C-alpha cells in the first residue's frame, strides 16, 4: 500500500527472504533461535522501528526509507531485546 | 574512499554492526557458524556482490547501492555457499 513499503521481488528482500505475511515465508525451516517460529514476526523483531511509518506499516534497519509489515518476517529475524 | 562507500555510523550499519575491517568487529563474540571467526570476512560472505564496485570496495545485497569493504564483517555473515 505505502509506496515506500518493501516489495518482495525488491533485491535485498528476495536476499533476505521478506515476506509480507509471515506465513509465507520460510521460518519454520529456517528455525531462528529467540522464540517458536510460528511466534515470529516483525512485530517482535529487533531491528523493527516502531516510531517509523503508521498502522502495519513500520520501519526496518535492513530496509532505509521503506516500510515492512508488522506481520510479515524474513531471515535476519532476532528477537527484540528488551 | 568510494562515495558510496557504506560508513560505520550508517544507521543500517551500527543495526548490522558492520565495520570495514574485520578486525574491529565482534565476530569472535558473535560466533557466527560456517568458517572460524578469524577466516570471517565479506570476502566469503554470501550476500556480497562480487560484479559491483571496483577493487577491494565491491557491493552487498543488504546495503543497496553502497559499497562494502572485501575485509570487512558484520553480523550477518554467512558463509558463501558454492
Ligand atoms: S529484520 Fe525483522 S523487522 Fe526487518 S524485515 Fe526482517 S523480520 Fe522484519
Ligand atoms: S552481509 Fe556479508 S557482504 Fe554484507 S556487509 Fe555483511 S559481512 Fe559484508
Amino acid at each position: 500500500v505505502p509506496a515506500n513499503a518493501v516489495t518482495e521481488s525488491d533485491p535485498a528482500a528476495v536476499a533476505l527472504k521478506y515476506h509480507r505475511d509471515a506465513a509465507s515465508s520460510e521460518r519454520v525451516a529456517a528455525a531462528r533461535p529467540g522464540l517458536p517460529p510460528e511466534e515470529q514476526h516483525c512485530e517482535n523483531c529487533q531491528f523493527m522501528n516502531p516510531d517509523s511509518a503508521a498502522a502495519d506499516w513500520k520501519g526496518c534497519q535492513l530496509f532505509p526509507g521503506k516500510l515492512i509489515n508488522l506481520s510479515g518476517w524474513c531471515a535476519s529475524w532476532t528477537l527484540r531485546a528488551g
